């Protein structure tokens, strides 16, 4: 935990000397940790609960010593495997260290989040009250964690937070051509009015026009096994007939029912066997399958794809 003296340093040099004077309250105890920093709880001037998000004054130097250390050791791999994209996975890693380190941009992002879901009835997004390279000032979020949740939830509780999460998962896209990017259960919680809190937009997906009606025609065709014209619409979108029910089946099997039940047996059991366009969504699609698993949620997984993800309606 960064000691008060030099939380105190990082908040003189972000904000001004006399930053203290914007709040009511600050707290110097943190409340949570972050990737490369702390949280701090406090009130704003204006009455206000807040989080204080605080980069640790070492990370910058730590990420780029470990992406120095990464460049050295992958060289060496290049010559055995010349095929592999090796150099464009530490360009990568770079690209994200680089926004990681300035938390203006997790600022701009949750600011477009806060617009779409204004008035939102099902989600909470805070509003960003200051936003700099280091520290990032936004609402408090009073709500029980998700993690919190997964360990001791009532079935509601869980079933509403998987409910949430599909919800926000299929629905943003539509609403702002984005997808929050991260579905750890630290992200989210679930307030007394049945909404859920979104917070850490750090890792969002860009998704212009949205999701390809091929993704929604796709679990379509599979859960008709409408094979004659899934296979052409799988090969257009980028063969056993075994191989695709087997790769499509964690999609499919939640929509062949009004209400899924998913569960960490039956996670395990779609995992065990014998385009970077829509790669990191999919991914996003798989990473909210696996927490709605460790909720033990029931999820009306049909209407909401019905009325949200394109072609499968
Ligand atoms: N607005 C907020 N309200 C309440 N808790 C928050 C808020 N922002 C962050 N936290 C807490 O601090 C943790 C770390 O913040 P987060 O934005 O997720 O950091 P990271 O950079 O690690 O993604 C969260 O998991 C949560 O426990
Ligand atoms: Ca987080
Ligand atoms: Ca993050």
């Amino acid at each position: 935990p960064l000691p008060a003296a030099k939380v105190h340093r990082v908040l003189d040099a972000q904000l001004g000397t006399k930053w203290r004077d914007r709040f009511s309250s600050f707290d110097d105890k943190p409340v949570a940790s972050a990737s490369i920093g702390q949280v701090h709880k406090g009130i704003w001037s204006d009455g206000r609960e807040v989080a204080v998000k605080i980069q640790y004054p070492g990370a910058d130097e730590a990420l780029r010593a470990d992406l120095k250390t990464i460049q050295r050791l992958v060289g060496v791999f290049k010559q055995l495997a010349p095929g592999a994209d090796i150099q464009g996975v530490v360009d990568e890693l770079t690209e994200r260290t680089e926004m990681e380190l300035d938390y203006r941009l997790e600022a701009d992002n949750q600011r477009a989040f806060a617009k779409a879901y204004r008035n939102d009835p099902h989600f909470a997004v805070p509003a960003i009250i200051a936003s700099a390279p280091k520290v990032v000032i936004s609402e408090w979020m009073e709500g029980i964690p998700m993690s919190v949740i997964i360990r001791e939830g009532t079935p509601e509780q869980r079933d509403l937070m998987g409910t949430r999460l599909t919800e926000l998962t299929f629905g943003a896209p539509a609403r702002l051509e984005m997808m929050h990017g991260d579905a750890h259960p630290g992200n989210f919680m679930l307030l007394p009015d049945g909404r859920m809190g979104v917070i850490d937009f750090g890792a969002v997906a860009p998704l212009p026009g949205g999701f390809p009606t091929s993704l929604g025609e796709t679990i379509r065709l599979a859960r008709d096994k409408n094979y004659d014209e899934l296979l052409p619409t799988m090969e257009r979108a980028g063969v056993s007939i075994e191989e695709v029910e087997d790769m499509l089946r964690q999609y499919v099997d939640p929509i062949k029912v009004d209400v899924f039940h998913y569960n960490r047996k039956w996670l395990q059991k779609m995992a065990a066997s014998q385009p970077a366009n829509l790669a990191i969504p999919l991914r996003v699609i798989a990473s909210t399958v696996a927490i709605c698993c460790q909720l033990d949620a029931h999820v009306p997984v049909k209407v909401i794809a019905t009325e949200l993800v394109p072609g499968f309606a």
